[PDB]
């Protein structure tokens, strides 16, 4: 077998041309399949034109950006020099400017649009300094990210509720994200029978979220995710100037779980401050997952409305961690490190979906055990409150009463107007004391209620609730701040940084807070800018 | 800033008198609330004023011991010195007093009520000697245990079977217990749909382990469920003379499963004695959780009778295990310690009650699957009897036939009829060889043929048995003593004491027939008691 | 007291005789029943009598070998010198006709049958001589496991396939393996209710790998399956010379599955070369356990070209392992302590049931999470074809068009027709890249679109194909390698001996391959000796 060996050593010698070269092929075979294919019909063959063309550019800025980073910094400087020589008096002229044209903003339209979204920005400026009164350090707090968070919620507000490209473009990423978890559907079918939809949570739900944990396992190897990661990152980390390690935690929790977002940057958590700790776990409450996405939108939530506030929390998660715990330390990460993250150990693809899919039983399973415990306690916790409250000739009181009552301030402030309060109230308390799934479903319900159609008022009860009033509420319980979550929170962040565990017990409740509190803030944003109908 | 600290600082001075003041004013409040509903009606309110009068007495009698304790036992002392120095002599006379008051009552009470329950104290007497005989070490007995056992049993069942308000205490309590383990099917509806009753076993006996434990999770970590667990384990401590660890043990074995029972003292069972680990899964064996409870109940089996024997077993558990397995070594833990229970690692309520329902998993998976293997095992021996026996001319031979007749002298003995004898062989048979779920099916199968009538014989084949013999079979059939729950019992025990791991399969053998000899026990003194229809 | 320490005494004496007694007092009463059934009706006793003969005969024959083995040994000795001596000249001569026999045979036989059989003939030597080429080391290759691996299969295919009443007797065995797994059925009709039948995959097929668990544990336990495994492994290790522990772990494979074969060797297993454990895994990937034979049965798939074709598969991975990856160092295991599986440690037999059937939850689960994640996956994939294929007026692009395409050639060289060879290629990457089962499925539903008759082509599209060619893809199907399955095999093999986990990842993909290629060759010869219908 010695020619073998000859052609073996050939090709160990030139591998990385013969590679290259397939590489080439292989593009320019796709290259010629999309040209076939716009010539045979352009405007059928345009979103495959339209992805390659977006590919193309993607790339080629990556490439240019790579190697001409020094180059572009060097060319950029002497401007920078201009600008810090004159801030002195540049900072008040657009300070000034700024506070005019956010005057001249709130005067004409929200008082053109009604008192409630006049109210609404009344309740986010509450919010803000409720928060900073009861902030770690008052004295010691850094006021660029804060109010820099604040802009970006509301510039992405802007430019996604009044513009009828944003708007245009996220109701279509929402039908996409919607059709694509309907895949799951053949899987849980074949496995399940065609009756699988009679028992519709435990057989129809569930594989929604197998189906999603592998997918997104599959593009984390790939690098995708991380791609996104870091372009959205960059962004957060200029504009608010945070540390590139929360920064980073905060970009990537748009799309993961609390708990399994802080493994993106894992060996520097022993070396973060307490500040970054908590900023990470703040992130962490805020904001909800990608995989469990699927199960809100089969519930009949509006999809456009979720994947805004997905976006929408990391500003407010970022800006309400700094202002709640500010930071008095020298952070020692550096942005090299913290963008690199380790990928995982996966040696080819289908190992990364086979790892993917098998990480899913114990969430599946522990998602459905949770749903039992939890609404066996809140059916006994109605009948024990019915006993109680027949006592007094009033045997109506229950769980939803108390939340009505006690949630009404917050669902206020927040700009719903003052008879559906009550309801967000008890949506909140649903939220807060249960996981937020069980508030989804409430929310599904009363949601359909208004689309059927039904009287509004039957014997002096309120049905359903305006557009308006769910929208609110669709931002509000945007995320996984709820007390059951505490301690499984802090476990994941004891088993990953053991010799911080005294610093994180002293966090993670502030943490908590902060998180609904940072729901709250995006709420009155949404609640800001939507009209009445 | 400053003023913040200042004030935190002054409400922490004052931290313990105004904290103690705020709670009692709620405790007051509550109090005021009672008063009024009291006052609104006295018909309506009256449980709860009886349970807030029950609380009352308790923690103030609670307290008052605390405090008083020496005076108590200063003031106990001289009459316990008086008594050692007369002992000598009054030991005899007490023995012969007993001796007399236990010939008379039986003269009387069960020759009056008939031979058969003559019989029952012939096949308790056997069933003490048989024990004797085949004990570890016979020579090293101690005899105060087994006799101590024996009264606290039949003290019980007297009190119990014998007096009215007794029964209707213990069934009121049972009816209690039955409908606060139905709201399991809210959480069930919910996750398996409203088609939840078309696969039973599956999705309606499973939520209930699981809302079993996440209550009994929840009461651990409020400390209710201990304190009661003290207040049992005390008397067996003082009047049997067993040693604490495993009194406490016994004491919660009979409302916890035999799996978490040990784990009232985890941190203590690496250093407990061979004896008293025999005990301690004797214990386990004999009695029966909480949550079957609440099914067996629907099944139409005794409430009272399930009832009094889950608390008969107890004693009857510890009794066996010192008399089968003898201690022959000093114990080397303290009182104090053994009765102190401490929580493991609980936040909050919340964080309890996840941690109490996650915790079921393995075990509703095991129980699933040991059910499909043993009944598939069952299907295929009797088809296999069936196929055999066909060469003789007797197709009829089955697995029932056989058991019939191998257990019928223990059910003679137990004091059943001589008919019924084989008819409750068969259930023997069940239990012993399957989980106690299906010979509590079979044995409602039979309480519901004799409740609705008809011919007592349709054949020569037997439909149902009185209802005495109904009451001894609820009571002997009250354990977990099976072969397919040996192996996991090992598994479960080693992992809290993986260092025991040589001596915990030394005597798991020997403890599965401690336990069904206990079952037994407490069903031949139910014999004993109850007359003929 | 004393005296019974003397009687205890007496009877460890008298021990031995007393156990020596009891078991052929039993025997007696074995013999006594037969001889009973006999004499009341020999037919109706026929099955029972056979058994007993050929049990008695096996532990007859059983015996005098272990016995008398050196006296054979001492016979057999001087014809095995005799033949070394004249071996020299006499390996020609017997290659010669050997040869000669095969170009006989190949002569005679197969022209007469057909074309496509020639063609089967061909594509084993191509099969075989690609196997050969892409070698890890091809100059080094022991050619005795290859010869003779081959002249195995073939003979025993020969033997069933030529003889009526070898066919008569396999597919006797099949029925009885069905009738045997139905009972799993039973049993899990009381744990998943009446209406079981609803959710066929989940509830009837997996309950069914329960019960094949916990069977074989029983069976390991008892020692049977090791008593059959080391004499079908003797017959492999004799004539091919294979190392012990691999002929061992191949032999035990053709009923025990992937994940649970290598248990026999686990305790040896850190120490096996680098080959036996490629042979290790290849053994697994090629055979299908007897849990899924009754499945299959029951798709209407021959029950004795399973049974064939497993028994085939066992020398082909051994053959194909051995010319794919040959050994290159000196084994260090000996034969006696290959041969020798330790028995289980449970007390008793329902402990090992026990044991055996809690075991299989994580294969379940994995299973059906894998397949709900594939089966999504390839929803998305068809899906994302077709509106591809639409841009070029080609909607009708999928998965299984570019299988026909791809996996062609493979099925033409197996000794498929032309037109036939499509269809079994979209069989052939349904195999390959999800389970065999959706693969046999598929296969069924082609087999009842035959049995039902009609047009073969209802319109451009064949419906269903041959007979032989229904065999030829029964046989090339029956094995485990899937992309989906080589995840769970790392993962147990790594698990069961961490030591190796660096190689074993090493030698996952070639074992992978060398799965399915001799599948192919069970298939090849399948196809040489069938005649067209
Ligand atoms: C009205 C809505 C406005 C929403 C945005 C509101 C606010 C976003 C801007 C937040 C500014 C916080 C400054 C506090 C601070 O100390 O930072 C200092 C730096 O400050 C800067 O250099 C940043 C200057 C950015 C201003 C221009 C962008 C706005 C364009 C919006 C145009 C949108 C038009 C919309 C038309 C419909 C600290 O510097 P350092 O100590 O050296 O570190
Ligand atoms: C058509 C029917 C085909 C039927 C059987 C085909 C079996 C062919 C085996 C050929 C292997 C040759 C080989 O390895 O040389 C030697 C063995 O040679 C033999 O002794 C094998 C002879 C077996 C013939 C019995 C037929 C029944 C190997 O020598 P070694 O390396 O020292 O070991
Ligand atoms: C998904 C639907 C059916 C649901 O009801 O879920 C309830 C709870 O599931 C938790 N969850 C989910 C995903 C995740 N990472 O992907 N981490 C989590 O913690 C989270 O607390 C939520 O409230
Ligand atoms: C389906 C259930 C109710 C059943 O039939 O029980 C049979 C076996 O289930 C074990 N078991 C059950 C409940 C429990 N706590 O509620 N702890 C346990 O250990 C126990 O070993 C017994 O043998
Ligand atoms: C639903 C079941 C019966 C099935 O169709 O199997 C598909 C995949 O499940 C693996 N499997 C299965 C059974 C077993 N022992 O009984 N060992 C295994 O490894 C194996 O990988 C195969 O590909």
């Amino acid at each position: 077998e010695r020619m073998c060996g000859r052609m073996s050593d050939f090709c160990r010698e030139h591998k990385t041309t013969l590679r290259y070269i397939i590489w080439g092929i292989l593009i320019a075979g796709y290259l010629a399949l999309v040209i076939a294919a716009c010539v045979m019909n352009f405007h059928r063959a345009l979103p495959l034109f339209v992805i390659t063309v977006v590919a193309i550019f993607f790339v080629v800025w990556d490439h240019l950006m790579a190697k001409y980073e020094s180059q572009i910094a060097r060319f950029l400087s002497p401007g920078q020099r201009l600008l810090d020589s004159h801030w002195f008096w540049l900072k008040w002229v657009i300070w000034g400017c700024l506070i005019l044209g956010v005057i001249l903003w709130l005067v004409f339209d929200t008082a053109k649009l009604g008192q409630q979204q006049l109210v609404s920005f009344g309740g986010l400026i509450i919010y803000t300094s409720l928060t900073f009164l009861f902030s770690k350090h008052p004295t010691k707090v850094y006021w660029r990210p804060v109010f820099w968070g604040i802009g970006l919620q509301f510039l992405l507000g802007l430019l996604i509720l009044r513009t009828e490209p944003g708007f245009m473009a996220f109701d279509w990423l929402g039908k996409q994200v919607q059709t694509f978890l309907g895949y799951s559907d053949a899987g849980a079918s074949f496995v399940f029978g065609e009756k699988y939809t009679d028992h519709f949570f435990a057989f129809k739900v569930l594989p929604i979220v197998i189906f999603f944990s592998t997918v997104m396992s599959m593009l984390y190897y790939l690098g995708l995710m991380q791609w996104i990661i870091r372009k959205v990152g960059w962004v957060m980390l200029v504009t608010m100037g945070t540390s590139p390690v929360e920064s980073v935690v905060a970009s990537g929790n748009i799309f993961i779980g609390q708990t399994e977002s802080p493994l993106l940057v894992r060996p520097y958590l022993p070396y973060v401050t307490k500040s970054e700790l908590h900023a990470i776990m703040t992130a962490g409450f805020s904001t909800i997952a990608g995989s469990v996405l699927g199960a809100y939108i089969s519930f009949g939530v509006s999809s456009s409305h979720l994947l805004t506030a997905s976006v929408m929390s990391a500003p407010a998660a970022l800006a309400i961690s700094k202002l709640f715990w500010p930071e008095t330390e020298t952070p020692k990460i550096n942005l090299k490190n913290a963008m690199k993250m380790e990928s995982g150990d996966s040696r080819n693809l289908l190992e990364a979906a086979t790892q993917g899919a098998s990480s899913s039983i114990s969430l599946v399973a522990n998602i459905a055990v949770n749903l039992i415990a939890f609404l066996a306690l809140l059916s006994f916790m109605n009948s024990a409150l019915s006993w109680l409250g027949n006592m007094f000739d009033y045997p109506q009181l229950s769980f939803e009463v108390i939340c009505s009552y006690v949630f009404m301030p917050f669902a206020f402030m927040m700009g719903v107007d003052w008879q559906d309060s009550f309801m967000v109230a008890k949506l909140i308390g649903y939220k807060t004391f249960f996981n937020e799934f069980v508030a989804y479903q409430q929310l599904s319900k009363l949601i359909s209620l208004r689309q059927v159609g039904g009287p509004k008022f039957v014997d002096g009860v309120q049905q359903y609730m305006s557009m308006r009033s769910e929208a609110i509420s669709t931002y509000a319980l945007c995320g996984f701040a709820n007390f059951g979550s505490l301690g499984i929170v802090i476990g994941g962040l004891t088993s990953m940084a053991p010799s911080r565990k005294r610093d994180i017990t002293a966090g993670a409740m502030r943490a908590l807070i902060a998180g609904t509190i940072a729901c709250f803030l995006t709420a009155c944003i949404a609640g800001m800018l939507t009209n009445t109908p």
